């Protein structure tokens, strides 16, 4: 339900750039990562008092 | 170039499930998120001598 990242062009990077295939739960696996990373900007902007979901409400220093 | 999230998926569900907007910046930031993850899946599964990225080559424990 709701797969959140473009299949096709995730499955493109990881071939071009890196020479792999992608496993079917690679890609459920960066889904469900969306997900959660839009929620938690949901989170951060309604406590900020905000109607917008801002760049900075998607926290993902640790990267 | 190459935006790899679902821009309409991703502003639905912040809509539906949270009641805010979605700026541009923040279609940005998670698409940059998504291919942080895919490459740093393929030095995983690379240092592990696969040919293939696998869920647990993605990881998001940070999350």
């Amino acid at each position: 339900a709701e797969v959140l990242v473009v299949t096709s062009k995730v499955k493109k990077l990881i071939k071009e750039k890196g020479q792999m295939n992608t496993s079917a739960e690679t890609i459920d696996v960066l889904s469900k990562a969306i997900e959660q990373l839009c929620l938690k900007g949901v989170e951060s902007a309604k406590a900020d008092g905000r109607k917008t979901v801002m760049a900075r409400d998607i926290v993902i220093d640790h990267l």
